[PDB]
């Protein structure tokens, strides 16, 4: 299917949380709260302010997975800051059968999200952690596990979609 | 999550249906309209009338698998006729997740259905495809791809249910 087809049927965030276990709703309310409560910082805000076109993330993610808990209820923050930016979510399993050849990945690690233009051409993608996590060690990811990289999710996104033109 | 939870956040069939690409329902709508034309033998349509227990099906599948396509269309069918069986289906990947260590699986093949009775006791389970199918060649897989089978995934469940007690 087409990057347009796969948006159409992919779910919004609202939906995706929804289907979820009671359990796995708390811990993206929780995520959710962290940001809602301590904010962003302002160089950050300011980049998602001036986001004036309209992009697509393509999502795969599921619900029971811990880093598509954290970084996607900070995607979503910032779209529901940012309406330019939308999310819609489909499965592991259906990135598995039709991304990873386009993608060139053997194995599909979640969440992919995949920065797309509005004539839904790729910019780029965020996969599993943000960068500053993945180049970190236990330290780093300890405290993204524990929320404390919410915001890097954003800057990564907006990085992709600043980067092209 | 105990099965009871994994068949609440599980979706039916038509939700599950709605959520797949044009060409995915298509091929739904393909295995539907052969039970609907051809019905199925008096000696099963009797073994399903004569299920007068509430039975729960916790399928793992997705819908652009060929298996699940084929065999949930028919036991959607069989569950509209006999609405004493109800399907909830979650996704491959939340099966990989929750489901691999109890059921003792290294690997998800899908449609996995297992069928419980109204306390969620695990009677049983349907694996990808129907026994007959399983125990044949490359001309039973190959009449099965064309839907020459479906009666045999709603027998299979069936012998499942009559089994216990």
């Amino acid at each position: 299917a087409s990057y347009a087809e796969l948006f159409d049927i992919g779910e919004d965030f609202a939906a995706f949380v929804g289907h979820g276990l009671a359990t796995e709703q708390g811990a993206v309310a929780r995520f959710r709260q962290k940001l809602e409560s301590n904010g962003l910082p302002s160089a950050l805000t300011e980049r998602l302010q001036r986001i004036e076109r309209r992009y697509r993330l393509l999502v795969a993610g599921e619900m029971w997975c811990p880093d598509c808990q954290i970084n996607l209820a900070a995607l979503d923050f910032a779209q529901r800051l940012q309406p330019n930016i939308e999310l819609a979510i489909i499965s592991k399993g259906r990135a598995e059968d039709d991304l990873r050849q386009r993608l060139a990945l053997e194995r599909i690690a979640i969440p992919l999200v995949l920065v797309l233009d509005e004539e839904f051409n790729l910019l780029g993608r965020f996969v599993e952690r943000p960068q500053a996590v993945l180049d970190g060690g236990w330290f780093d990811i300890t405290a993204y596990l524990w929320g404390g990289h919410l915001e890097h999710a954003i800057g990564d996104v907006l990085a992709i979609i600043e980067g092209a033109a």
